[PDB]
C-alpha cells in the first residue's frame, strides 16, 4: 500500500548518531518520540538543550523528542520499538532491563525495529538474530541502506530498505518509516541475513577503503575494492541462510558504496593511518567499528569455510602487524582471473 | 594462464584521454605502440613535446609511444588494435580509412579490442557492434570498469574488465593489457552487452548524479540512484540479449560507482547546473557524453518498451525543460514499493 501511517508513540533505545537522527523521522510521523539514553543526567541535559549534544551536534531536535533514562517510560505506549544499541550491549540490555519491555512488546504485537549493527563476539550472531532470542522473530525487521545520520537527521533525501521474513511485516514498517514529504523513503526486501551481513562486512570493507587510499591508490581502486568487496557479502550471506536479495541493493551495494568513500569515517581515518604505515597501537584514540568487527567477522567466516580475501587481509593489517604492501600483493598473489559473477539472463 | 605476453607492437585508434592512457599501459607491455591521431601537425607537436598537450595534459608519454597521422603506419605490424574514437566518427572512419586496416586485420587474425562507448543515433547500436560491422566478432573484444584516465595513465591501481563472445578471447586480451607491476588487472567476462550498455548508461546516470547535487542532496541520494540506475542497466540488458554477468561487476556497479561521484566530470557539473536551474542553453560551453547519449538511450529503450525511470526523467530534464523538482516528484510518484530484486540463493 502507498498510503502512510501515523502512530501516538515511538521508542528508541540507542541514542547514538543514527538512532536520534531516525527518532527526527519518527517526530514527523509519531506523535510523540522517546529516545533512551542510560545516563539519566544526560537525559535531561539533552532534554533542556533540545539537542542531543552528545552524539549528533548541530541538530534541533523536534519539540516532540523526548529523551528519557527510564525504560519503563520509553516504551509505555510505543507502538514502534527501534533498538540501535550497540551490539556488545544488546544482549545485557535484555537480560538485564528488557524484562518488562518483552512482555509488553509481546503482549501487544508491537513491531520491533532492529538498525543495529555487527557481528557478537561469544556467539558470532548477528543483532536481529541475538533479539530474536528475547522477542518473536514475527514481530521483527531489520532496517538497512545508505543513510549518513547528519542526512537522515537533516530530512536530505534517503533511501533505506526493511527487511522482514514476512514481506507483510516490511510493508507495514515500511509505512510508518517512511515520511510524508517523501524524503526518507523504505524499500521492502525479505532478505534480513543478506541486510545484516551487508551491515557488518561494510565497516571492515571501510578500514580497507582507508588502506587503499593510504597506500597511495585512487578512486578506480576504490571501486574495485567496493565492487569484489561485495562477492564477500554475497558468499557469507550464502552460507548464513540468507536468500541473498539485499545484496546488489540499498543495504548492500548502496550502504557498501556509500561507507567507502566516507573519507573523514573512523574506518576510513583509521585505514588510512594504517596505510601510511603507523600501527595500530598508535592510531588508536573511539574504537572504530570495522576494527572490532574484523575479528569476530574472521573466525566466523573461517567456521563456515567462506573465503573472504579483502576482509582477511584487512583483518591481518589490523590485528597481525601485517604490511598493507604486503597484503596487497598477498590479495594479487592469485594470478589471472575471470570476474566469476553468474548470468542474470540465461 | 596467470602469465602475461608482451608484443613487439600496438596500435591505438583514439588520442584521448582514455586512448592516450591505454597507450601507457600498453607501452610497458609492447615494444612500440602508435597512437592514431588525425590531424598531421599535432602528431608532431606531441611526439617533439613527448607529450599529449591535447588530451591528458602533465602527463609523460613513454618514450616507445609514438603518434602518427598515417593510418597505414599505425597498424602495419600491430598484434593488437585498440579503438577508442568516438561513436559518431567510429562508421565514418572505418569507411573512408578502415579498408587496408580490415584486411590486415582478418588476414592476420590480430585481436581488436573496443574501449568507445555510446550509442550511435542513427542505428541504435553500440561501439563494438559498429565494429563488428566490419570485423569479424570473433576478433572482438571489449574493455570497461571503473578507470579514470590521469589513474590509468600514471600507473595508480586500476581493475577493468574484458569481454569477449568467447572467454578464451578475453582471457588472451587479458594477458596483453595486464602490466608487470599488477597496477593494471584484467578481468574476464563473457558479457560483452552488458559492458557496453554499462558504459553508455552509466554516462546518462553520471548526470543524474550531478541533477541531484544541485537540488541540495547529499550522499545517501548518490548512493540510491547508483543501487536503482544499476537495475536500468540491467533491464536494458536483458532485452538486447546480454547475459547479464557484467552488471554487477567492474564494468557495471563498478565503472558506475566511479563515474556517478567525479564531482569535477563534465557529466556531474552539467547536471549540477541544471539541478541549480540553469537551462541547458545556457550551460553548453565540449559537449557532454551523458548529454548525448541520453536521446539516442531513450529511443533504443522505447523501441525495447523497457522501463529506465532514471534515465527518463534525466533526458526530460535535459532535452525538454523539465523542472529537476518536478522530475523527482515523478520519479517518486511511484508510491511505496518492493526492492525489486531477486534471490541470489534459493
Ligand atoms: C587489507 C588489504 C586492503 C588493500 C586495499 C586494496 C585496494 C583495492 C584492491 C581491490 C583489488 C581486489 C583484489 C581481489 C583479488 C582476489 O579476488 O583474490
Ligand atoms: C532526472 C532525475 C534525477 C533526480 C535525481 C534523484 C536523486 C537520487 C534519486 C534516487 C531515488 C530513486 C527513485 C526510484 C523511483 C522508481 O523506481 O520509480
Ligand atoms: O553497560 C552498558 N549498557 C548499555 Br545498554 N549501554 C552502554 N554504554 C556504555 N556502557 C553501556
Ligand atoms: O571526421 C572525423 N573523424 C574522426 Br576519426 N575524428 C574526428 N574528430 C573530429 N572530426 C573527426
Amino acid at each position: 500500500k502507498d498510503e502512510l501511517l501515523y502512530l501516538n508513540k515511538a521508542v528508541v533505545f540507542g541514542s547514538g548518531a543514527f538512532g536520534t537522527a531516525l527518532a527526527m523521522v519518527l517526530s514527523k510521523k509519531c506523535r510523540e518520540v522517546c529516545v533512551w539514553h542510560m545516563n539519566e543526567e544526560e537525559v535531561r541535559l539533552v532534554n533542556e538543550k533540545r539537542e542531543n549534544v552528545l552524539f549528533l551536534k548541530g541538530v534541533q531536535l523536534a519539540s516532540n523528542i523526548t529523551f528519557t533514562s527510564d525504560v519503563e517510560k520509553a516504551y509505555n505506549g510505543a507502538e514502534i520499538i527501534l533498538f540501535v544499541i550497540p551490539t556488545q550491549f544488546l544482549r545485557g540490555f535484555f537480560e538485564k532491563s528488557g524484562g518488562n519491555l518483552i512482555a509488553y512488546a509481546k503482549e501487544k504485537q508491537v513491531p520491533v525495529l532492529v538498525c543495529t549493527k555487527g557481528i557478537e563476539r561469544s556467539t558470532l550472531k548477528f543483532p536481529a538474530e541475538i533479539i530474536g532470542e528475547f522477542l518473536p522473530s514475527p514481530l521483527l525487521s531489520v532496517l538497512a541502506g545508505p543513510s549518513f545520520a547528519i542526512e537522515v537527521a537533516t530530512g536530505v533525501f534517503t533511501c533505506v530498505s526493511i527487511a522482514s521474513a514476512d514481506i507483510n511485516v516490511a510493508r507495514r514498517l515500511q509505512r510508518i518509516m517512511s515520511t510524508g514529504d517523501r524524503s526518507f523513503v523504505c524499500w521492502a526486501t525479505t532478505d534480513t541475513v543478506g541486510c545484516e551481513v551487508a551491515s557488518a562486512v561494510k565497516n571492515v570493507l571501510a578500514i580497507g577503503s582507508g588502506v587503499a587510499n593510504g597506500l597511495g591508490m585512487g578512486l578506480n581502486a576504490r571501486a574495485a575494492l567496493i565492487m569484489r568487496g561485495l562477492l564477500e557479502i554475497r558468499d557469507l550471506t550464502a552460507a548464513l541462510g540468507g536468500d541473498g536479495s539485499a545484496v546488489f541493493g540499498l543495504a548492500g551495494l548502496g550502504d557498501l558504496q556509500l561507507t567507502c568513500s566516507s573519507e573523514l569515517s573512523r574506518n576510513f581515518t583509521v585505514g588510512k593511518k594504517l596505510g601510511k604505515g603507523l600501527p595500530i597501537e598508535e592510531i588508536q584514540r573511539a574504537v572504530a567499528e570495522g576494527v572490532a568487527t574484523a575479528d569476530p567477522l574472521m573466525r566466523l567466516a573461517k567456521q563456515l569455510k567462506v573465503k573472504m580475501p579483502l576482509c582477511h587481509q584487512i583483518y591481518e593489517i589490523v590485528y597481525k602487524k601485517k604490511n598493507p604492501r604486503d597484503a596487497l600483493a598477498d590479495l594479487l598473489s592469485c594470478g589471472l582471473q575471470d570476474e566469476g559473477l553468474p548470468p542474470l539472463f540465461k
